[PDB]
């Protein structure tokens, strides 16, 4: 029932919407994912959206998705992705999810926006759709949005708005736009906001150096990213470098269009954490090599 | 009641979606919109995708807006757009306007789609969601949705299926791709397939000499594309051309990106079909200038 | 001899880069279009560029050209396109150009230019590259360019730079962006600046209604546009708009992507001022229906 | 003198054009980097492009680069970039590349090319511009180029030319289409063809292991990356997989866009093999902050 604040921190694991082979949603997984996040010391989970495999369900189904999550989860703060192609959809999302008890929503750009005049107007537009106390996550994620937001755009987003509470920082290269926007705050242009990262954790070591509060990542092993985390605030250098490197080569293996997803819930199934690691068309498992691969991986992990 | 066919001709106008100021859907343009296309020898009437608005609609009022435009035309074929995110949502609006009604569907590609071995994969899919029974169209528009596809591809699309009836030719320029597809008709390569023209109808005149069957138009007069596509037929070229250039300063006029849209409704109500002009957020009205600049256009027709 | 200004107005045409058949640069025809231009009353040529096949030309070519067409226009001012993929490339070209009698050069952005960051930045290392004391045209094209400019980001570039004297209006819809330049005159931001239309004068007719200077146009008829300048000027708007209107079939076929060259070429030889209509590869001549609907259209002027 | 072949393999390096603070091409740094990959086992190096800078410099420039380039690895195998904007510029370095004594030239496609036959037909007018005899590299790399190749579209682009003799793979995900080509190979579909891999070398343990013939790398430790090779030849799966992890923190940080260039300028020049770590405009130096956390890598291989 808590809401969405610039002082959350630590990992966010980013849920995938668990499917039997028929394509029904698993909500027997849902809630066994669910469980696992809370175990291993995750303090929020993100769900629906693309990772979520969202545009593949229909109206009612992301909304049941998202309720199963944010119900599960009582001890952590559930993030629903909102992004729609416009927004009386999102606006019946966000609210439904909010009385449901979520802590807030995510909201990326639609690719076509270029101007930083443009930037900024959709999101007025955005806010003013999902209600102003609503608290809100903006996605930064220019390699599979094409939008590109410079830190002072994401400055004036940020304070244009009532409630975005959050950056989901992507941007790739990115780790100097941390910096900038942390100096925002030192100056005082840009006030309190949480910083957490994603693209997969390609660069959460340096990510956590530079001043991320933490990671909102869709990994396999949220678990380990949870050390990887506490280690860094930690200051313990060489540790959080050492387990980082130990995972990077899954990480970027993972880091793949398309096959991520795969890789994802292939891993997620071996783990026990679900029964089937079926994705709705459009999509494809992975290849007996490609599986070897991984386990490959995991055998030296 | 009837299903479309291959044999698909003449006029087939796209209806916006009638909104008053707050918004909300106004139901009794839907009707007079409807007796409009009608009344003035429109064959057939798009509804819902883009120029529809459909974006900005949630699920519900899509499907009630689809289902007024379906009862109303008892007398015209009425198609409607189901190209969605994914496709369970495409399923449930295509089966519930076929349910209703409909003529057929209207399906365009993901933006994101590039090799001719995507493409073709996308409508094998698209068409297992929808059924194989739907009778459906293929979007063709590079221009706003950036895919390509050549006419070898489109070829392929078609006898890949077991239900495309039409295409909805908006490649430009594309020409040449009308006589090309002609052409694998001739020589038997393709069967037989209704192509309806779109691009604003900024080639009509030429398209139609091509060897389209006639036009699909969000035209403000389609009451007079009517007569371009009959008199083209009539083999009437100078009438034809004569009637088609006292036009194309307004229909350029329209075919302009965002503010099409608002010439479009501006015009309609002017002309008493529309109660208001309104477009949901995100969208803006002509200004001062803009409107006196169409008027002026109006006023030489 | 004389550099370009913030007042230059008028008609420019952009001028094709005329071939043999065997793909050899046809100087003879390079002075015949110049004579040309300059006979039916043009104030300037625009030379090289995509329109003039640039990029199929290897560096001593271009230059040749740019040169033979500068020698030519005594009493025009010619303007060079100098976009290309380095500042070495283009500040080669622009001093060779200003040093052989240029008025000017145009400098169009990289496709790649997202934030208005980048944007602007791009042009301040492009006007130290040819150095500050060159006068140059911004090149706002969307359509093509994909880079899309604001009027307050065109402000920022104009007030940044030294010598940008003009821009070339290409933007679509564009005419709101004239009247907003128009209206930085005004209120003091925005010092004098030379505004000529393009996109191939699909809009010309309102375009100078809103303020531009004229046009810098491909158009094959540069002769009669020169009259629509003329006439809007004048104030008579029936008169250019009934010539415009006259015009705009034709207009909008040469207005296709690819085809729009082919079509340039084909009436600028039937009007005798080409010898050859070729092109270098890429790119392909008109077939032979194409050559009949362009003569069929030219037939109604 | 040698002409590149099908055959050929192992690590080729992609070489950087050192430039001193002012720009000026640093000629002792181009040998003392040539001496390095052929003392350190690379079998040969790849210039100019988009990675030596090659848009930054003039045509006499680049023809110089490439020309100290050939002329100083007497023992390898020296690869042009010749990819241009036009067929005449891509010729003349091509031929003059050949002439000064090039192994062979890489070519990638323009970033326009969409459907298969675009691409197909761009590189038939590639080899006709180049020379039927010129032996060539087919680069494909999506991530920064957006043209998408599927492996049907690669064999018929090697089939239809005379002397395509290597793929530059470059896919991400791209594991599956080395399978793919050589089952290709292995069904007698694909001939002889040499495949080194790309994208900063993040797959390249995988690569090797799908039967890569080895790597064209960029990565600073080209040096490094001859024993990968060398041991995923060998069978020596753990030993190869060990010292790639070892690497694949730093691989992962200088493959960024953009940073990725100052990274292994600012590395080779601590490595003392290039005197100033300077690029040309537009580009960017390393922050203090990213130097050092290059600096930590560096320190934990």
């Amino acid at each position: 029932s808590l809401k969405l604040t610039p002082e959350a921190a630590g990992t966010f694991a980013i849920a995938p919407t668990p499917f039997h082979d028929d394509g029904k949603i698993d909500d027997v997984s849902i809630d066994r994912l669910t469980d696992f996040y809370a175990e291993v010391g995750c303090e929020g989970v993100t769900v629906l959206g693309i990772l979520g495999e969202a545009p593949k369900l229909d109206a009612a189904e992301a909304e049941a998705v998202a309720t199963r999550f944010i119900k599960r989860a009582k001890s952590m703060q559930v993030i629903v992705g909102v992004s729609a192609p416009g927004f009386a959809a999102m606006r019946r999302l966000a609210r439904l999810s909010m009385d449901a008890g979520a802590a807030g929503v995510m909201i990326a750009p639609p690719p076509s926006l270029r101007t930083d005049e443009q930037i900024t107007t959709y999101f007025r537009q955005a806010t003013e759709a999902i209600g102003d106390d609503v608290p809100w996550v903006l996605q930064d994620y220019p390699l599979t949005l094409s939008v590109v937001m410079t830190p002072k755009v994401i400055r004036q987003i940020v304070m244009d708005s009532a409630s975005c509470v959050m950056l989901k920082h992507e941007d790739w290269p990115g780790l100097e736009k941390i910096t900038t926007l942390r100096g925002f705050q030192k100056d005082g242009s840009l006030r309190p906001l949480s910083i957490l990262c994603g693209n997969g954790g390609l660069f959460l070591d340096f990510e956590m150096e530079r001043g991320a509060d933490g990671a909102m990542t869709g990994y396999c092993f949220p678990d380990m990213l949870v050390d990887v985390v506490k280690l860094s605030k930690a200051g313990q250098r060489d540790l959080a470098h050492n387990l980082f490197d130990a995972h990077l080569p899954l990480i970027r293996y993972e880091h793949q269009q398309g096959v991520g997803l795969s890789v994802r819930k292939y891993v997620l199934k071996k783990r026990g954490l679900l029964s089937s690691s079926a994705q709705r068309k459009p999509g494809a498992s992975l290849t007996d090599t490609a599986r070897e691969e991984v386990d490959y991986l995991l055998s030296r992990l």
